[PDB]
């Protein structure tokens, strides 16, 4: 299970963690948003040592802007308040390799 955010504060809080946080940022009205649902869940399914969070821009658009996510679906990895990876497309293997790389 990938944990749900509530506000940009939640996003930022997960960001400030001294560990790999990969955020599943998509929109419920978007097409391939449903690819980020299981693919990203599958990431921490392998390595739960990383932080799994997700949020819909449909619900929180100002949050999207806070994170620099306009495209969807988007994956944002951060460490300790700074980025580590920015992706705008579910890439099953390459992004699982990403999360592990930035971790």
């Amino acid at each position: 299970m990938v944990t749900q955010f509530k506000t940009a504060s939640e996003f930022d809080s997960a960001i400030a963690q001294d560990k790999l946080v990969v955020v599943a940022f998509y929109a419920t009205w978007c097409g391939p948003c449903k690819m980020i649902a299981p693919m990203i869940e599958k990431f921490s399914e392998q390595y739960p040592q990383a932080d799994f969070y997700k949020l819909d821009v449909d619900e929180l658009g100002d949050v999207a802007q806070k994170n620099e996510v306009s495209a969807m679906p988007t994956l944002l990895l951060f460490k300790n308040g700074k980025e580590v990876a920015k992706v705008v497309g579910a890439n099953p293997a390459a992004i699982k390799q990403a999360i592990a790389a930035n971790a």
